[PDB]
């Protein structure tokens, strides 16, 4: 009887824990290149000394040779250093065999077929499937990181932190990538085979595959709904109607399975964090370490020049001329690996950004970038280095703009503005982690100024004030500030003070004017006056965005001299909403929660919604809706949550109601067993 | 001055699109009788009213007007049915002009000049040449098909099926009809003019070209290089030195162009397929509708009685004796056409077959056949019936012959045997569809048996044994069969058993004996015995042709009772050997392609060539040469094609080596535009 398969014995449960992806729910086989499995091969007889077994793995929808997405091997001892086959040992008519791929093999869903030439005849028979992803263990592996804590936190965690607020009160919300949940990492991988890319010639997409630089900026690309049918539509107008505001989203879970779940179609709405948040999670997934930044006062520079214009008239209000814009703060992606393209200096973290601010190559994509490189100024290097340089280090003209005129004229021009507390999450805890000198040399030393001037090569008064916040600043609670001004000329000066406020998107979007008003003084030499500025709950409400932003501007004008423009951003916090834990947390265990709210308004608040996550807490997205809430009155919620693996884990909640959209709370829990 | 022509549009394009001529590759004026075209002819004055335009159009060496191959006609209305010539518009110096030709004409080569009569005196210019062909378009043209996808498959298709194999498996291979391709129209053409008709009185030839009955019987005769210096040399003898194995060609390009690439020399060599592929092609590009044949258990009856005989000696061999003989299957065309000369039941399919087995008028020429006749047994009607008739009916007689008492013995008659599965391919896929019942009535009906008597009129044991396989059927493995006996009697008999295994052409030509046994066996009442009939891939292998047929016999002998014949033969898969594309296929976008073949054999394949063809994927035929491959090696080749014409097109490559003599491979590949 010729040679033939009975059975094969995969050995899962043993290859998937050895190659470190035993953590995803699924129950395919999922390896790492570059490193070996052990399979058991049962066959109908003893293997023949005239018998002869071929390998065939293959991906994509034309598999070649030439092209590394196929491959054929024979079982024969010694590993040819890319695809091979070895037999360690034969028991009756079982094989014990280790396979081996190559380090440089393309990621991705593959299929194992085996050829048998027996008694003079051929047969063919397919084993099974599997998914090979990157593999960070590796040291030949591109994206090989070698420190143990680092790769644990930027490959294996799936609980993250990620920053926001403004650089004057930085905040934090918690965000599950959830990498590891049921389907995520099949979703992931569906991606490379919806990407503009891949519909253009998906034998070189595929083949493509084995380079973290080419699966990175596919991603930035295809995070976006822009130019693809990508995941998340991006709205930055204050108004989601038809989707969700940006800011409930507690994680990429839900977002990625409402994209396939809807049939591809985009899904409403994401800002710079969502796109990140969700981008992270397809990296990680694939085995590409990666993780969140935050950079603060993030410019936008449509001009390539390093410069960004912001304007205002001389009533003081802010507009919105100029095609660049400056946002109280961006995020983006940070993957690792080596860059074969750029050379042996500029290996390590790679920017990627999956919102579209800016067109690459006609498409919405960014990245990879070396932040090495960004720090140098070698802005002539792939890819988008002129953007992404200019967002953390691009100098800030202010200008002053009257239409009815139509006269302009620069104000003053501010070179260390911009980019400011670069952060992302500590490995092992949320702390807050600056790099921004990983971005720059520091501000104010003649290293920075260089090597801006370097970059630039390359791509080509009496009267001071400021603006004081006063006593706490949250939503329900009227905002109190001071306008400060001192007169520095030995002359009496008469200063004219006008005055604005307006409710704005992160982004820096004018959403209404909520105050405004004017006022003459008179300073005598040296002398220093104040002018308070109080806006009622009952002003600014109605035109309060989640964001929870207000944009305050003082234009100061005296005699002869140019105007003195004061700003300053000010985020007010929303009331507190807490998570309980009942009782221990054991896996398998049922714990109770409460979600505790209180109404601090005078109002009661309505269509109120409880959204609550957490991998290995929860399996998926818990909606709770609450009733309306009495003013003064407190909302007590309660709930179970089924803990499903051990160790810190990390639970989010979203309230969300009339008065109050997207009230964010968290909780850290140790789940034993 | 004098009218005259300064110049004329012949409106190509416009024109060949009308008469569906398009697809041809030629750059000249190709129409279809009984159908108007239009041209503009660029006078140098306006028609004066007094003078006269007259057209003259002639066809052959002796243009005559009495025969049609000539025809004077004036540049005025009113269609006289034949040809005319319409002025339907004049601009300026321009005549818009539209000219019909008579549904009756004679296709072929023409040319067109003007007479005009002008200021008293007469002046002739010619206009230019067009080819004329056959209209299945044209609702009272004799080759009228009126079914739109049936007339796209039996005239627009260029790819095409040829079923073959055995009555116990049928198989297929693809066939390149071609009839688009360069040259190829020009070269049937050119056939017309070289035949044995044409040479004996050209006159006459060319008249008779406005019949399809005459240039179908003409082309059943020229396609083969028998008596005329035709197309191809038939040879059914295992050895094909000094030429190709028949089975390696892919269509009828290579072998018209070659046929005129070498002066008109026979083409080595064919078989019946390449014959019927070749003539297939012919009737196509002159406009005939037609279609390709199979017939298993096809028997050339030489004695005209409707009967054929089977020799077998007593030790079980197969004997070539007795002029007739049994294919294992036949392949021919049907031409669709009326039949003026049978009257009004006859038309539609007409059988022609180009292969040389009888003789007809002295010539090796076959056809047109009315099926509807063939099926009635009207075997009085032309052409050709009795011998057709007994290809797909005639009676099988088995005798038994030992020469070394010169004794022969009948041993049965079978009825049934000859003529099953005529198959041709599907309209509009590859599947089969079987027309057994359009050429004759039900075996083991009473009506068959009548029909049979109609045409003869008008011409003038204990044991019981069965041949089964036993496991799979490879070139390269062991051939494994059983012969399954049973003693029916009541009482113990005594069989001996003789039996022989000999390899054969397809058509039943004994190539040489690879095994022979001899058994002698007790049976008692009801009891069943199995004797294995194994030959290895060493004893075969030498003798096995391309056919990969071996021929089984046993013929078992009881004391006073008659032997009994068992039959089977067997056909041997050859290795696989598979095409695949590497990615979308567009008109002029190269796409690489791949070739993948094994070698299964202890020993290498040498002298491994791979052809390679497609209409509207490769221009001609593409020839690669392999390098010599190893035992149980794998043979990876790489080319590519350049798809020029959209929609379904079919990739055909021919594997040929020392050791496996024409492999065949074919893949479907859609085309966009
Ligand atoms: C120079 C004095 C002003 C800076 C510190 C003021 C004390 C508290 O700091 C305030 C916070 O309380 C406030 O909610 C956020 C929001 O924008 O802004 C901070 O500057
Ligand atoms: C009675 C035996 C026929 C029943 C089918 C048994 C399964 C395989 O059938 C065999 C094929 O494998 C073989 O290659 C061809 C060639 O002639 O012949 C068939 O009978
Ligand atoms: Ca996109
Ligand atoms: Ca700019
Ligand atoms: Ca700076
Ligand atoms: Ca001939
Ligand atoms: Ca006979
Ligand atoms: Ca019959
Ligand atoms: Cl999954
Ligand atoms: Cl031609």
């Amino acid at each position: 009887a010729a040679l033939g398969v009975q059975s094969i014995n995969w050995q899962t449960a043993f290859n998937r824990q050895a190659h470190h992806t035993d953590k995803f729910s699924s129950q395919e086989l999922i390896l790492r290149r570059g490193q070996n499995f052990q399979v058991l091969m049962i066959m109908n007889k003893g293997l023949g000394s005239n018998e002869r077994l071929e390998f065939i793995v293959s991906t994509g929808p034309y598999p070649s040779e030439s092209a590394m997405t196929k491959a054929v091997f024979p079982l024969s001892n010694g590993s040819s250093g890319g695809w091979s086959a070895v037999l360690q040992a034969s028991n009756g008519n079982t094989l014990t065999i280790s396979i081996s791929s190559p380090a440089s093999a393309p990621i991705g869903r593959y299929t194992m077929a085996l050829q048998i030439f027996s008694q003079g005849g051929i047969s063919s028979v397919k084993l099974g499937t599997f998914i090979l992803l990157f593999n960070p263990w590796l040291n030949v592996d591109s994206v090989f990181m070698g420190n143990h804590a680092e790769r644990e936190e930027y490959v294996q965690e799936d609980a993250g932190i990620i920053f926001v607020g403004s650089t004057n009160r930085i905040g934090m919300i918690g965000w599950n990538f959830g990498q590891f949940e049921e389907d995520i990492l099949s979703i992931c991988l569906s991606i490379l085979d919806r990407s503009l890319n891949f519909r253009r010639d998906a034998a070189t997409d595929v083949a493509s595959r084995n380079d973290p630089k080419y699966v990175g900026r596919v991603l930035s690309a295809m995070i976006n709904s822009n130019d693809d049918n990508g995941v998340l539509a991006g709205n930055w107008s204050g108004t989601y109607t038809g989707g969700r505001d940006p800011r409930s989203w507690d994680g990429s879970v839900e977002i990625l399975k409402n994209w396939k779940k809807s049939g591809l179609s985009p899904v409403r709405y994401g800002q710079c964090w969502v796109f990140a948040g969700t981008l992270n999670t397809a990296l990680r997934s694939l085995g590409i370490p990666s993780r969140v930044i935050t950079n603060f006062n993030s410019a936008h520079d449509t001009d390539r020049n390093l410069s960004v214009d912001v304007y205002y008239d001389p009533m003081g209000n802010p507009l919105d001329k100029g095609s660049d814009s400056v946002w109280n703060f961006h995020v983006w992606n940070e993957g690792w690996f080596v860059r074969s393209d750029l050379g042996p200096s500029y290996g390590g973290w790679q920017v990627l950004d999956a919102t579209p601010q800016e067109r690459s190559q006609g498409v919405f994509q960014c990245g990879p970038a070396s932040v090495i490189g960004v720090r140098e100024g070698d802005v002539q290097l792939n890819f988008d280095m002129p953007f992404i340089f200019a967002e953390v280090n691009a100098d800030r003209i202010t200008w002053l703009y009257d239409n009815t005129t139509g006269k302009q004229w620069k104000n003053s021009v501010n070179s260390h503005t911009i980019g400011r507390y670069i952060s992302t999450k500590a490995v092992g805890s949320n702390a807050r982690m600056d790099v921004t000198d990983k971005y720059k040399y520091p501000e104010g030393s003649d290293q920075e100024r260089q090597v801006f001037q370097k970059a630039l090569g390359k791509l080509k008064p009496s009267i001071i004030g400021k603006l004081k916040v006063a006593g706490m600043l949250a939503v329900g609670k009227e905002v109190n500030l001071v306008l400060l001004l001192k007169n520095l000329s030995r002359d009496t000066k008469t200063v004219t003070v006008n005055m604005t406020a307006w409710t704005i998107i992160y982004n820096g979007t004018l959403v209404h004017e909520v105050w405004k008003d004017s006022a003459t003084m008179s300073l005598d030499p040296e002398e220093e006056a104040e002018h308070p500025i109080k806006i009622s709950y009952a002003q600014y409400e109605r035109y309060l965005k989640s964001d929870n932003m207000i944009r305050i501007t003082a234009v100061c004008k005296v005699p002869d001299e140019s105007e003195v423009v004061v700003e300053r951003d000010i985020i007010l916090d929303n009331p507190t909403l807490t998570l309980e834990v009942l009782n221990e947390a054991r896996v398998r265990k049922p714990v109770n929660v409460q979600m505790l709210f209180s109404n601090p308004l005078d109002e009661p608040v309505r269509d109120c919604v409880l959204m609550v996550e957490g991998s290995g807490l929860l399996l998926g997205n818990l909606k709770i809706d609450v009733p309306t809430l009495g003013p003064k009155e407190r909302s007590r919620v309660r709930f179970d949550i089924l803990p499903s693996r051990s160790g810190t884990k990390q639970l989010l909640a979203d309230f969300s109601c009339n008065k109050f959209p997207a009230i964010k709370a968290m909780l850290s829990i140790d789940v034993a067993e």
